[PDB]
């Protein structure tokens, strides 16, 4: 036949190019399958094998069990799994010291199997694949698109076996060896491999980033992937604050493997994707505020979708804090109360105060008897809401604003058996009781001032939503000024 004639003349490049054209007759298949058994004596044979396999897996009209079982001597079940199980392609760079011109970012094609591990590349040591099998507890088939020395591919192959989605493997390469117990073993020429990988517009993961497969699975197969959004006032504290948020996240046993640099590499985030800096906010300027809220919308949207790599949005945990309580209220309204999130209160460091990962409704759940707050009220239609949960006592200026606005009603909320600054702890019950007092007493029109930690007003905004007719007044050092965005405006509708 045609392939048989091309074979007798060892024109493997012509066979590969013809396979890449996907114009193959069925009478050619038997001779094409026989290529897979030939010795990998030169790179053109190995690359022909790779394209032949990739053709069979992507155009399954060429996938044939007779040839798989009769030519490759595969048992039936291994044959069946080759043609049904989805494959994963992973990238790994190699550096040749003698011939640096043949250094390359290579590919490994991996298919999970039940009870057999093998490769079609004759230059590969079988014991090196058994190590991957033991570390992952998974049998597999693997084939490579290049001839190379060493076993620095083991991390990439382990990644292809562990990753549930292929999207995370499109932009990330790996170098490193794997031990039988799943530990990542150092490799050489990390700097040359880094250049090779970035020339191909990918990011390289090395043994200096990942220590074992459990850590790798934390990023490739996340159950609760932590992302960060912090609002801050000073730009010179941006990077340091991200590190402090990283410190607080790592104190959680569920996130002991979290590293800022690994979140950035695996999910293609930069520092600015995780912060919002406002050096000075004029809360009387509507267009200036809308600009900030638009940036918050764009940043949180990227953090919760992550370019589609994450399929279930419930697997992402938003670790969030802010630096102005008035702004945090509007952030909370837009963020909504259906996202897995953890709210932190900053005081020398980031303190977890409200964990919404198990139940995002807990900041909205009403209780018959207030345990955390005291409520004094005289409910009339123009209702003034005053929240007193910090050292500054806003009640007097709030009642003076009430009389200036001709408001007839007042709802005064303050801490129960506590004075001034709230003790750091679980603040979810405080928020739910505030929400209960507002939801049970809200009127046709309402005004609201507040002296409360940033984390309290963030959660309160998430609880209230954009449903309530509340005009917010911001404390500008010495006086209350109306924020020119009503809490029920359509621009505050949560998109998440």
């Amino acid at each position: 036949g045609h392939i048989k004639q091309l074979l007798k003349n060892k024109r493997f490049e012509v066979i590969k190019a013809l396979v890449e054209s996907k114009k193959i007759k069925q009478e050619w298949l038997e001779d094409l399958y026989s290529i897979l058994l030939k010795q990998d004596t030169d790179v053109e044979i190995t690359q022909a094998k790779y394209e032949i396999i990739k053709l069979l897996l992507t155009e399954k009209k060429y996938l044939n069990f007779e040839l798989l079982t009769k030519t490759l001597n595969l048992d039936q079940q291994t044959a069946i799994e080759i043609m049904r199980n989805p494959f994963k392609e992973v990238y790994f760079p190699t550096y040749n010291i003698e011939n640096p011109e043949e250094s390359r970012l290579n590919k490994a094609l991996i298919i999970p199997l039940s009870n057999q591990t093998f490769t079609l590349n004759t230059f590969v040591n079988s014991q090196d694949l058994e190590t991957i099998k033991e570390a992952t507890n998974k049998n597999f088939f693997v084939i490579f698109d290049n001839i190379f020395s060493g076993k620095s591919y083991q991390l990439a192959v382990a990644a292809g076996l562990i990753a549930k989605e292929k999207e995370i493997l499109d932009n990330v390469a790996f170098t490193g060896e794997v031990s039988s117990n799943g530990f990542i073993i150092p490799v050489n020429h990390l700097e040359e491999k880094k250049e090779i990988t970035e020339k191909a517009k990918k990011v390289l993961i090395t043994p200096e980033d990942i220590e074992n497969l459990e850590e790798l699975s934390f990023w490739l197969n996340p159950e609760h992937l932590p992302v960060i959004f912090i609002h801050i006032n000073k730009p010179e504290l941006a990077l340091q604050s991200l590190k402090q948020m990283e410190d607080a996240i790592k104190k959680d046993e569920r996130f002991k493997y979290f590293k800022l640099e690994n979140l950035k590499k695996f999910y293609r985030l930069e520092d600015q994707d995780m912060y919002l800096i406002t050096p000075s906010v004029d809360f009387s300027n509507r267009e200036e505020l809308i600009k900030i809220l638009n940036e918050f919308r764009e940043k949180v949207s990227k953090l919760l979708t992550l370019e589609g790599v994450i399929k279930d949005h419930n697997k992402v945990v938003l670790n969030i804090s802010a630096g102005i309580s008035t702004l945090a209220l509007y952030f909370g309204v837009i963020l909504g109360n259906r996202q897995a999130s953890i709210i932190y209160h900053y005081q020398k460091e980031y303190h977890k105060v409200i964990d919404l990962t198990d139940n995002p409704r807990k900041i909205k759940e009403k209780k018959s008897e207030f345990e955390k707050i005291s409520v004094n009220k005289n409910i009339q239609d123009p209702l003034m809401i005053i929240i007193y949960l910090a050292s500054h006592n806003p009640i007097e200026k709030g009642l003076e604003l009430k009389e200036k606005l001709r408001a007839k009603g007042e709802l005064i909320i303050q801490s129960k058996e506590h004075q001034g600054n709230l003790e750091i702890g679980d603040w979810s019950d405080i928020v739910s009781e505030i929400y209960t007092a507002i939801d049970d007493n809200k009127q046709k029109e309402n005004y609201m001032v507040f002296s409360a930690p940033v984390a309290i007003m963030l959660a309160l905004g998430m609880a209230l939503g954009y449903f309530l007719p509340i005009k917010v007044f911001h404390y500008n050092r010495d006086e209350y000024i109306e924020v020119p965005i009503k809490l029920n405006e359509e621009i505050l509708r949560s998109p998440f």
